[PDB]
């Protein structure tokens, strides 16, 4: 009965300390991880029998709880729902704990190969018992190098049991032969002994049958290395295939075309691009690797039946979310009815030589080009996408993109000395020099003197690993590999894709130089002159406009040009007026713009309503209307531009990953206006969430931008994870702020003008009810994450740097609003001091771990002052939070 767990005093004041206990822990794990550097971090803790016990612990109390609380009498239901989820996914952890099979796959031409190869260590031992048996067992001691632990498992039945010890990893490896030599002693009955282990290398223990004792009753056989597992079906590979970009013999993309058979099923085949996966039993695989033999490759390969009732909890946590946010008797909406009730050829100077004219601009656009991903374009689009990758900023010093693209094309030695390429990480700066705090580079920079690429060998070495989770250098070299290559197209002419190649459409649409050269050389062609002609017109003209700026005949050439591909191409060729129009919206857009104003007007009235409830009147109605005009205005302008997407483009509205969130935008914005004329802050809030879904949408289409071949950051999963993400930070921002306003508040009141009380505990409400937002969609979000890294990338979740501390916030946050039920008075200072303080979880997440993955004073002069304010503050902390009252009082 639950008197004795009363005395076990399963109770919130318990559930606190557990929920604290795991949240040091967790993070604790992060320092200890940076300084081993190694797995024993997850020997210490992640994997340790602590959390084997303390999520039961937990979750039995939770139980407890609920029915200490009576939550069941009580309707309550969303409530329930929400706790009946975190039991779901902790179970579901659990299982996946121990059902949860990893490895490896090597795929090898004609090889049909049936094993897993678990990254995984284990030592074997065995025994052949006198009656020649074969007594086994396999222990995982996982040491490396960095820990050597002591083994304590002493287990066989065929006589005494045995008994084992590990002293030291006395290693001597040549690389000539893997010696990962290692000193251990064993124990039988009479019969101790010491032994010398020599794991093999990590492909496949072999060599390791040193058959260290013989006596029967004694017979022993020792390894320490990897194990394999047999699939209940063959693979093998098609044809591996590896295609490189043209100026820097790199690595492009990988492809598999594996087949799949088994011994009465007929073969499936079945096909693999470096992003895509493959799936037939409960095993799924991931193609990571390649041998560098170019004959065979690697998959990454995991199983995890824990996988679907971890996702019914997601599901389930989700409903509860939403369905709490309006049930009423929920703490939100009744915090919200608290607060109704209380209211030659030289560069300078060519940047103007080229913006100042606009009239080619106007023509060259209408051109249609190739993007030889398959798909034609008009020139601005691929133009402005291929400087956007190249620059990440949506406007270069000047030239509106297809002006640089010109200028680039035709002028393009002075463009080669501009640092026009985007580059993150300074590690990667510190090989081409000049690493000052600079965010581009020059084309001319990752020459030797010499015609030597130097970041070849760097990103030849790291594609081979990138595909997996890996440090920002190992991605940062492959993309500015990418954007070089793209600069190296963009030069030489090998973009301007304009001439097909046969008037059927049959189409490749040929550069401009091997066009001539072959096609038009090699077929009879007749317009090879003409062709000729226009192009030698074309670079003429050009290279005079820089000295004349009456440079028109390029005007009369692109006129030449367009009529040309118009009288050449067949069914292909997009109306003008159509071509007119897209250009015509990829001008008039309004999504950029828009980004601002969401953000801008959300803050303006939530600062306006600040300033009034902290003086405890009301604001006039007047700016109500005025700023729910604002927001009806560009709530208008953004449907109808949005509109006008759809009719323009076809991309039917279930669209790509950038529209999706514009409509995600409208729909919040559209919640705003048309349910809540009524409260300025839903106006906040709303305009808020949509500002920030619009941002991240855009941004996600400006460094995502596709160019050739390689997949991009566009997953679904990915940009509703960021946005969220970023929303639960800033509303955890607006709640620190709240929360130091009440702090220095407590400061002002004087027993005189008592009205400041009856703000103290408004301001209190508010701060809850932002902090439940914050918590919510964090909560969210941070799961969002596991789903995504589930489907894209590998296997799940995973202790890892930043995700532990999104965790420990969570964690921190839950301490904070429960607490509640355990702080008996005095509510509104306790909550404003930890709310303050809690603040330090988004704050690690957010920059510190980047430093952590020192005495920073700054920390130390922001802490103390909170410390402080706290300090004195508390002098006059004596507050209550009742629920009925008027004027003098709440
Ligand atoms: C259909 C099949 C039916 C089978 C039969 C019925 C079911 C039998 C079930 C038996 C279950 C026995 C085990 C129960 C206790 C296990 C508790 C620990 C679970 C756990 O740690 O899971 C981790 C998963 O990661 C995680 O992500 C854990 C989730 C996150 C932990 C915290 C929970 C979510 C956040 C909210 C917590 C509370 C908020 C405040 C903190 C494992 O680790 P791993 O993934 O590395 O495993 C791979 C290792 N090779
Ligand atoms: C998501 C996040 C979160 C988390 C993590 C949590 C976690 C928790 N929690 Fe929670 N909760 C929550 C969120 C939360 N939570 C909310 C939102 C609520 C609601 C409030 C009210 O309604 O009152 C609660 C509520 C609640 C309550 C009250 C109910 C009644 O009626 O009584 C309790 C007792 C609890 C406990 C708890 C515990 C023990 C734990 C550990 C696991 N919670």
């Amino acid at each position: 009965m639950m008197n004795i767990i009363k005395t076990l005093f399963c109770s919130m004041k318990m559930v606190l300390l557990l929920i604290g206990i795991y949240a040091t822990a967790c993070g604790i794990a992060t320092f200890i991880e940076k300084y081993e550097g190694t797995l024993a971090a997850r020997l210490w803790v992640y994997d340790a029998f602590w959390f084997e016990i303390l999520h039961i612990w937990l979750v039995a109390c939770l139980i407890g709880c609920f029915i200490t609380s009576k939550a069941w009498q009580r309707k309550k239901y969303a409530s329930l729902l929400l706790h009946a989820s975190f039991i779901v996914i902790i179970i579901g952890a659990g299982i996946t704990r121990y059902y949860g099979f990893e490895g490896l796959m090597n795929l090898r031409e004609g090889q049909s190969v049936n094993f897993i190869s678990t990254n995984t260590h284990y030592i074997f031992i065995q025994i052949k018992n006198p009656q020649g048996d074969v007594e086994s067992v396999r222990i995982p001691t996982y040491i490396d190098e960095k820990v050597n632990h002591k083994i304590n498992q002493h287990l066989t039945f065929f006589g005494k049991p045995l008994t084992l010890h590990t002293e030291e990893f006395t290693a001597k490896q040549v690389n000539m032969s893997e010696l990962f030599i290692l000193n251990a002693s064993i124990d039988f009955l009479g019969k101790n002994e010491k032994t010398l282990i020599m794991r093999d290398g990590n492909n496949a223990p072999t060599k390791e049958n040193i058959t260290m004792l013989e006596i029967e009753g004694y017979k022993i056989f020792l390894a320490w290395g990897i194990d394999n597992i047999a699939l209940p079906f063959s693979i093998k590979l098609k044809k591996f295939e590896l295609e490189r970009y043209p100026g820097s013999n790199s690595p492009a993309s990988y492809t598999s075309e594996v087949e799949v058979l088994d011994g009465q099923n007929p073969p499936l085949p079945f096909r693999i691009f470096m992003n895509n996966v493959l799936d037939y039993g409960g095993y799924r695989f991931f193609q990571s690797s390649y041998h560098p033999d170019e004959k065979g490759s690697i998959l990454s390969v995991n199983n995890d039946p824990g996988k679907t009732p971890t996702y019914i909890g997601y599901a389930m946590l989700i409903l509860g979310v939403i369905w709490l946010l309006f049930d009423k008797n929920g703490r939100f909406a009744t915090l919200g009815r608290f607060l109704k009730t209380q209211k030659l050829q030289d560069i300078p100077s060519m940047i103007k030589a080229l913006a100042d004219t606009s009239s080619l601009t106007n023509d060259f656009d209408r051109i249609l080009v190739q993007d030889f991903g398959g798909r034609i374009k008009p020139m601005h689009t691929l133009a402005n996408e291929y400087i956007h990758k190249l620059t990440q900023q949506r406007t270069f010093k000047g030239l509106n993109p297809s002006q640089v693209f010109l200028g680039m094309l035709f002028y393009p030695q002075e463009w080669q000395s501009i640092q026009m390429i985007a580059t993150k990480s300074p590690k990667l700066r510190q090989i081409l020099g000049l690493d000052e705090n600079q965010k581009h580079i020059a084309y001319i920079d990752v020459f030797t003197p010499q015609g030597q690429y130097i970041l070849q060998n760097y990103v030849e070495a790291a594609n081979l690993k990138s595909p997996s989770l890996r440090d920002t250098f190992e991605k940062d070299v492959i993309s500015v590999d990418e954007r070089i290559n793209y600069a190296f197209l963009i030069y030489t002419g090998q973009v301007l894709r304009i001439f097909p190649d046969n008037k059927s459409p049959n189409n490749q649409w040929l550069y401009p130089l091997q066009a001539i050269s072959s096609a038009v050389a090699q077929d009879d062609t007749k317009k090879a002159k003409e062709l000729m002609q226009i192009y030698k017109k074309f670079a003429q003209g050009m290279q005079q406009g820089i000295n004349t700026h009456n440079w028109q005949e390029a005007a009369q050439a692109t006129r030449d040009i367009r009529t040309f591909q118009q009288n050449n191409g067949g069914s292909l060729l997009i109306s003008p007026a159509k071509v007119d129009s897209e250009i015509w919206l990829n001008l008039y857009n309004p999504f950029y713009q828009l980004t601002y104003p969401y953000i801008f007007i959300s803050i303006v009235l939530f600062i306006i309503v600040l300033v009034g409830i902290l003086k405890n009147t009301p604001t006039r109605p007047l700016i109500h209307k005025v700023f729910y005009i604002l927001l009806f205005a560009l709530f208008i302008l953004h449907t109808c531009g949005l509109g006008l997407r759809w009719y323009v483009s076809e991309h039917a509205p279930w669209s790509n990953a950038y529209e999706s969130m514009l409509y995600i935008a409208w729909a919040a914005i559209l919640s705003g206006v048309v349910f809540f004329r009524r409260s300025n802050l839903a106006l906040c809030a709303s305009s808020f969430l949509a500002g920030m879904t619009l941002f991240v949408a855009n941004l996600g289409d400006m460094d995502p931008q596709i160019g050739n071949l390689m997949p991009v950051l566009k997953s679904y999963w990915l940009n509703i994870h960021v946005s969220v993400i970023t929303a639960s930070y800033g509303f955890l921002g607006l709640c620190f702020m709240l929360g130091l306003i009440t702090l220095i508040m407590f400061l002002l009141r004087n027993e005189k003008r008592s009205q400041v009380d009856c703000s103290i505990l408004s301001l209190s409400a508010l701060n809850e009810m932002s902090m439940i937002l914050g918590l919510f969609l964090l909560s969210v979000g941070n799961f969002l994450g596991g789903i995504w890294a589930n489907e894209s990338w590998g296997r799940y979740w995973g202790w890892d740097s930043k995700e532990t501390w999104a965790l420990i916030s969570i964690g921190v946050y839950a301490i904070i609003l429960h607490l509640r039920f355990v702080v008996p008075k005095n509510f509104p200072f306790i909550f404003a001091s930890a709310s303050v303080i809690g603040f330090f979880s988004v704050l690690m997440t957010y920059f510190g771990v980047n430093y952590y993955l020192p005495v920073p004073l700054w920390v130390e002069l922001m802490v103390a002052g909170i410390i402080l304010l706290i300090i004195i503050a508390s002098r006059k902390r004596v507050l209550d939070m009742p629920h009925l009252h008027h004027h003098h009082h709440h």
